[PDB]
């Protein structure tokens, strides 16, 4: 029954750029996005992870953090978090209840002369729950772009521009410059100390336009591989130890239980913003103590072994291309089958192009979501690039993953052929798949 409430406001909230309607909404609240600081990232790539490896670290100095991420794998509940953790079905409901007066008087307002989107809604209650906890600190990844997405009434002291690159799709040549200058409109003048943007690794044309911005807002930089750097990497059982240098010292023998060269650059970046965020040097012991309690559901999450089964978030070619080199140089697998759904505003084709080579073969479905692509038109632009003879297609899930099964059953019972099953190409595709590996929500 929570859970009926939960259904019923997830229902109402699917039937629904300006920051006119989020703004007037977070006065009629009494501004409560403006009663805590908060770190702001925006970027195309990690953005998720380093949200919640920066949660980890301001946990483990032991403020109390609130972090909105998006989207969700499981459950919607996964948007709003409190010391770590989601808030519970009751708390969301009661959180979309407190705010929905002044939600419809936004909507009547407006219409008497555009409804509230469901994001601005979601976001107003991530907000709104901050206060009522209340929080120390907060984490707030972008909904989309940052200039004016909802989350961009905040005026934040740390923002952080994770790697920039191709995610949705409108044009083919790509406007690398346009897409960062939407992004960097996180990157706001203080009101108190100055704005600290944090960026990862960009390619110059982004690079130019992230410091133009940041000098409007005069905002101190701390960029990747100058200002900070991963200095060595070792892979570990469950993860690897790294070596960092950040903005305050070299933290050496840090564990984390990721896998991917990719995670790394997070850390360090997730690092150098909090070390921005409370002025770093950071103890060491606490450093550690967070990225050994950091978890990223769906981003390279084992469910089992024997056979080894996978889901990867990865859903653009950058994470694709990520995804497969973490694959090939962190484990020893003889073989590998993925199961794939893809959102159709994707680059499929850049996708399809970067797990070639590591997939023996794919096992194309379709993931639940009205968005997805429908698993013909996904077999087609599969077999472009893999050859007919290494597609097959599954009507769902469940059935994607038995035929993926009895293939690593055929190649387990093959002596010239340590298998394994990773299933990716959307964040629901990883969602559906953990809650069919029976994961709570986190
Ligand atoms: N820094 C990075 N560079 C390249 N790929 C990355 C990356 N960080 C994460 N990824 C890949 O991107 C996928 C999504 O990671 P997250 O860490 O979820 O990105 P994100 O929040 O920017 C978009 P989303 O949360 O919509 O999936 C991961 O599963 C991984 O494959
Ligand atoms: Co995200
Ligand atoms: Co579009
Ligand atoms: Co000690
Ligand atoms: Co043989």
């Amino acid at each position: 029954d929570e859970i009926a409430s939960l259904l019923q406001v997830e229902h109402l909230l699917d039937q629904r750029p300006s920051l006119t309607r989020i703004s007037a909404l977070m006065d009629l609240l009494g501004s409560p996005q403006r009663s805590y600081p908060s770190i702001h990232i925006a970027g195309t790539n990690g953005k998720t992870s380093v949200a919640r490896m920066v949660d980890a670290l301001v946990t483990a100095l032991h403020r109390r953090t609130g972090r909105t991420t998006s989207p969700h794998l499981q459950s919607p509940v996964e948007r709003i978090s409190i010391d770590g953790k989601p808030i519970s079905p009751a708390q969301y409901v009661a959180t979309y209840r407190e705010i929905e007066p002044l939600v419809a008087l936004i909507d009547q307002q407006s219409q008497a002369s555009p409804a509230m989107s469901k994001f601005e809604v979601l976001t107003a209650m991530a907000f709104a729950a901050f206060a009522d906890a209340p929080v120390d600190v907060a984490v707030v990844e972008v909904g989309m772009g940052g200039r004016w997405d909802a989350t961009n009434v905040i005026n934040a002291p740390v923002a952080v521009i994770t790697p920039i690159s191709i995610d949705h799709v409108d044009y083919l040549g790509a406007d690398i410059a346009g897409i960062a200058g939407e992004k960097a409109g996180i990157i706001t003048r203080a009101p108190s100390p100055d704005t600290v943007a944090v960026i990862g690794r960009q390619v110059p044309k982004v690079m130019e336009v992230l410091l133009a911005e940041s000098v409007r807002a005069d905002a101190s930089v701390a960029r990747e591989d100058s200002e900070f750097a991963v200095l060595r990497r070792q892979i570990a059982v469950g993860g690897q130890v790294l070596q960092l240098q950040g903005l305050g010292g070299v933290y050496s023998d840090i564990y984390l239980p990721l896998h991917g060269e990719h995670q790394a650059h997070n850390a360090v970046l997730a690092l150098a913003s909090v070390e921005a965020f409370f002025g770093a040097q950071l103890d060491g012991d606490a450093v550690r103590a967070g990225f050994a309690a950091v978890t990223s559901p769906g981003r390279l999450e084992r469910m089992r072994s024997a056979p080894t089964v996978f889901i990867d978030a990865a859903h653009n070619p950058a994470g694709a291309s990520a995804l497969a080199q973490t694959l090939a140089h962190e484990f020893d697998f003889r073989f590998l089958v993925g199961v794939l759904s893809v959102l159709g505003d994707k680059d499929v084709d850049g996708i399809l192009a970067a797990l070639e080579p590591v997939f023996d073969s794919v096992v194309v479905t379709h993931n639940g979501s009205p968005r997805a692509l429908d698993v013909e038109a996904l077999a087609l632009a599969a077999g472009e690039r893999f050859g007919p003879d290494r597609v097959r297609t599954a009507e769902n899930l469940r059935d994607a993953i038995d035929v993926a099964t009895s293939l690593v059953d055929d190649a387990a019972a093959d002596p010239d052929v340590r298998t394994g099953i990773v299933i990716t190409g959307s964040v629901v595709t990883a969602g559906a798949a953990r809650t069919l590996f029976g994961r709570d929500p986190q």
